[PDB]
């Protein structure tokens, strides 16, 4: 698949010189999201994110992974990129505008928002292991699987983004990812699909509870700690269901939880692999 070659100036434009003040005030940056701020924007009336980039050759080498996987992975739960924008540093990524930001976003109820119902998050759930599905079955590692990188469309569908670290075991002297995510393998240099499985475990706690990854007023501060207090029988799944929501039954919650469970196994080769966790996921509703 090939991409519209966009000018730097018509998205200088667009994006009202790339205003650094927020939505509600008057700007367009709608925050930042890796190693690049975006900001809001509308081509030819079709509503756009232009994520702005942003070692100055190491962002280089992130902006044309990203090209090189989206040319090559298109899917329902991939987001859309449209074009780009090379022209010097100032390096700019188009893609589809997804109106409901990112799942971290909206389990934090950010702004406002309301929470997400138990049934919206099963579907988010499955759409995203059917994204990471997709990059396996293409034999591409996404390296930086968390709910920042899902984001939600107009009708809440979930969306893979950030394909800048993407790779098609291995080991790397240069260690990427977000740590509170990562896989304790991946933590130590290792390259592998099975580190991708770990961080949606820790994705699936985060649909479960509300609770962010890290937090550090917290107790435990790493939201992967819970599986242990759990499996210790100190406590259970129930006692840390977001208290948010009015439409989780404990059966459904449990079938997740194990998903979970199973993808945040230490020993890399225990875990399930991908076509494994979409069809557990898939069971559960069904
Ligand atoms: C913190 N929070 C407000 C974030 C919510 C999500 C915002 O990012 C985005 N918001 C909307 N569409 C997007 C389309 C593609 C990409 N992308 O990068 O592929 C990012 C997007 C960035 C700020």
């Amino acid at each position: 698949t090939r991409f519209h070659s966009f000018s730097f100036y018509e998205l200088k434009n667009v994006t009202n010189n790339f205003d650094e003040r927020p939505i509600s005030v008057g700007g367009n940056k709608m925050g930042e999201g890796g190693f690049g701020v975006v900001y809001k924007g509308y081509v030819n009336n079709t509503t756009v994110a232009v994520k702005k980039l942003a070692t100055t050759e190491e962002l280089k080498q992130q902006f044309d992974q990203e090209i090189k996987v989206m040319a090559k992975c298109q899917h329902e739960n991939l987001v859309e990129l449209l074009g780009f924008s090379s022209d010097g540093d100032d390096l700019c990524l188009v893609y589809v505008y997804m109106p409901n930001g990112s799942l971290l976003d909206r389990l934090s109820c950010l702004d406002g928002t309301p929470p997400l119902s138990w049934h919206m998050r099963c579907k988010i759930a499955q759409g995203a292991a059917n994204g990471i599905n997709f990059l396996h079955e293409n034999h591409h590692i996404h390296r930086d699987i968390k709910s920042a990188n899902i984001l939600l469309d107009e009708a809440f569908t979930a969306k893979i983004s950030d394909f800048g670290l993407a790779r098609a075991t291995v080991m790397t002297s240069r260690i990427v990812g977000t740590t509170a995510y990562m896989a304790p393998e991946a933590l130590r240099g290792e390259i592998t699909p099975k580190s991708d499985i770990y961080s949606f475990g820790v994705v699936l706690l985060e649909i479960i509870t509300g609770l962010p990854a890290v937090d550090e007023h917290r107790e435990p501060q790493l939201l992967l700690d819970i599986k242990e207090e759990i499996e210790d029988e100190e406590k259970t799944i129930e006692d840390y269901i977001d208290k948010k929501m009015n439409d989780a039954d404990s059966t459904s919650v449990e079938a997740m939880y194990s998903v979970a469970s199973q993808c945040l196994h230490e020993k890399k080769n225990k875990r399930p692999d991908i076509k494994k966790v979409q069809q557990l996921l898939q069971e559960m509703t069904a």
